[PDB]
């Protein structure tokens, strides 16, 4: 099996400073040897580096950086498409979350019928009317859901950007910092997720029972897990921006990647939000990384009896 | 929907100095903005000051500052008894757990049919024939038990207190560091409680459906939650004198108090025993501080999917 | 009734310095107390001092301390045998986990017919041939196992070991950290475990409740409980030789030893890799080595509710 694995160091769908540097971070954690280690047949891709805008300036007075954003996005699709077109599961490491416009939209280029699975403490969903920090980490999913584009205006640098997922094909797993609009949009399209509160009620393993039942009870589909290293509670996961206290354990976090493993059909998957600048101390940036790659491998087939 | 915050700063129910000042860092740590957020309309008491005790000896060379527990808590009932019957739902702030003497006796007056969910590591069922330390903070339950009566002495200061409640009104959830003497009562009495042991085989959820069960399960009463701090792990919760290692997780203790909301029915809430003063760094204190706030608001609906 | 003690500093099973102070730092949290307040009957046979072996070089340039190994436990399951003879339940202190090649020969030795719960994040199922490291407390079960001994060179030093036990007499709880060939082993031989994954899945009700069934479900057996401390998560359990992330919690740790206590069947205990040495500090050492006594006393009947 093929695995390419492209950083993408890109810090412009929020304001903290660092992020960009969780690709090294997690290389640096041991990846490719434990790929490899696998059976992975690795093609590394490098960090790309996005071609930047002149004064990006604000749109309406609040969406920060929206056409660097849109660019990078545009460009990391293409790289993505590719990669999948020439026969690789593809690994993208941010690099805040507005990535996943960029890897989902190159991803379902040539996989139409994929589906998302998102893991994380937020749901990403607020549209560039409901957005309350304007930081456009907090609102890829808005420009990737089919039923929600009359509501979503048009960004420059966003032209490209073609929804291409149903409200149908996404499930959450680990939401507990929602904003009301966003868990209006939930409840309005009918979105499936399973909250925190949804996890200490079923345990994880009905958890992921019904999120491929959602996905993929009728038919196989190419999976898209798109990770946020915040879905982890922030004793696990420090050196990340917007820390959100009563997460994922470890081991709820293993078992979700060995699942998405055991399916057989993962096809890509971001592993976001790794700032290794916001750890207070070295242990906390390392045990960061260290669990990034954790993820990824589990979800690549390393278990935990051998 | 009205809620009472009232401060109850003792610290006489025990020995260790520092707990009168748990209501100021509770407050401190935001609460009141917490509430409001919820939309709660808010009448705050402030911080009661208690009447003292001139030569408040000893009770049979053993029982410490029982006349002024006593009034404190005549007078905090007083107080609690008012609050009730201008339609507040009734926060009090600890303090040592023996104003919930005072905060049960007073919520009982008028609402007779009262049911209590006692959320912490231990029973404070002692009597004053049965305890060991000599602290009233581990003998509130016994003043209040109608069944008990014959065998709990009348403490001087204590006479104005007339047992509202049956042992079957009162369930107990987390408890792991159980006198023997209080185990023979609780087994005696059949009261039921759901010890560390339980929720371990059963999980939250099905603790909290069997305690509304047993206790509204036939007809609706107003709920009144105590809700000691040391229930939780002490790596959660380390500003508390007598923290038991093998504590609830956050996300259990959340889920308490969500269930506690969604019955409707919570009618007043204690939050007693931090203990600012026993933190061995600020952080220690504030973390404590702040997960008190997160029980309190979480138990008028704050939760976590937005 | 009657409880044996014996103290067992050995450190020859692996490379890292003092493992062999575990028993002391053991002790010195408390035991002998807490057994006794539970009414156990208390033989404390001290520390063994174990024969050295002379020129005692590598076996096959690969495993170290053969001999020394061998009769240290040749001599430790003297001491077991007369102790299990004499009516006592045994509690061997380790020491790392090569100890229990002696504790349960010597166990054997007067009950033939025991069963093995064996609680440990590794396997400890090497033979001579698949070790990669060398070290004998990664092997000890393979010389004890009748149906592997095909494959089980001859050590100097082990011809005194019998192995009778059988391959469906023992049971894995917490395996997290299993060499390939350790895998194929336990799938060749049908030898039944509850890894991490499974307690993620099944619960540690459950996972204990189809261990007795697996092990007692036909007739009563007496329990020989090896218990490598490290089975416990690092945050719980840090001063030992190879933590492995993801472990027991502390309420999963509790929840093994209560349930082995209530069958009525613990024959005897082995507490082992305790290396005081390998905490970064002297608050790390202690809570190891009262983690150990919590073990040990919930196995004889300490319980959560009193
Ligand atoms: N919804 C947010 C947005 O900016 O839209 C607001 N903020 C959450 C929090 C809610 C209430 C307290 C103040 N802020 C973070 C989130 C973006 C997470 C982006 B990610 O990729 O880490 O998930
Ligand atoms: N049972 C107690 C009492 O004093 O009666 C004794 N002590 C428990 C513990 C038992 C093991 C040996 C050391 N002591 C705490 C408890 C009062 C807790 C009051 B609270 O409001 O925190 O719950
Ligand atoms: N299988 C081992 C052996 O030495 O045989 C290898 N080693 C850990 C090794 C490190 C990284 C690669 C995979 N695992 C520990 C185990 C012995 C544990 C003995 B015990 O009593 O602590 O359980
Ligand atoms: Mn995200
Ligand atoms: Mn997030
Ligand atoms: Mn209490
Ligand atoms: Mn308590
Ligand atoms: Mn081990
Ligand atoms: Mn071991």
């Amino acid at each position: 099996h093929s695995v390419a694995v492209i950083g993408a160091p890109f810090s412009q769908g929020q304001k903290r400073k660092g992020v960009e540097h969780g690709p090294a971070a997690i290389r640096e954690a041991g990846l490719m040897k434990r790929l490899s280690s696998l059976g992975c047949h690795l093609k590394d891709f490098g960090d790309l580096s996005f071609t930047p805008v002149p004064k990006d300036d604000l749109y309406n007075n609040l969406i920060v950086n929206p056409r660097s954003v849109g660019l990078a996005n545009q460009e990391l699709a293409e790289v993505v498409s590719r990669a999948v077109s020439d026969g690789y599961s593809c690994v993208t490491l941010g690099g805040d979350h507005s990535l996943a416009i960029g890897t989902i939209s190159g991803h379902a280029r040539h996989c139409p019928d994929l589906c998302v699975v998102w893991v994380d403490a937020h749901a990403d969903i607020n549209t560039p009317l409901t957005t309350s920090s304007g930081n456009l980490h907090g609102q890829p999913v808005s420009f990737l859901l089919r039923e929600l584009q009359d509501k979503v205006p048009q960004l420059p640098g966003f032209s490209w950007i073609k929804p291409c997922i149903s409200s149908a094909s996404i499930v959450y797993i680990g939401l507990r910092d929602v904003d009301p609009p966003e868990h209006f949009i939930l409840k309005n399209y009918d979105i499936q997720y399973f909250s925190m509160r949804d996890i200490d009620r079923l345990g994880i393993q009905k958890v992921m029972e019904r999120t491929f039942d959602l996905l993929i009870g009728k038919r196989q589909r190419p999976i898209h897990l798109s990770f946020d290293i915040d879905a982890f509670d922030p004793t696990l996961a420090p050196a990340t921006g917007t820390p959100v206290v009563g997460g994922l354990t470890y081991r709820e976090g293993m078992y979700i990647a060995e699942e998405i493993h055991n399916t057989g059909l993962l096809s890509a998957l971001d592993l976001v939000e790794v700032n290794p600048q916001l750890a207070t101390s070295e242990e906390e940036a390392k045990t960061t990384a260290n669990l990034a790659v954790d993820v990824i491998a589990s979800s690549f087939g390393q278990t935990r009896e051998g």
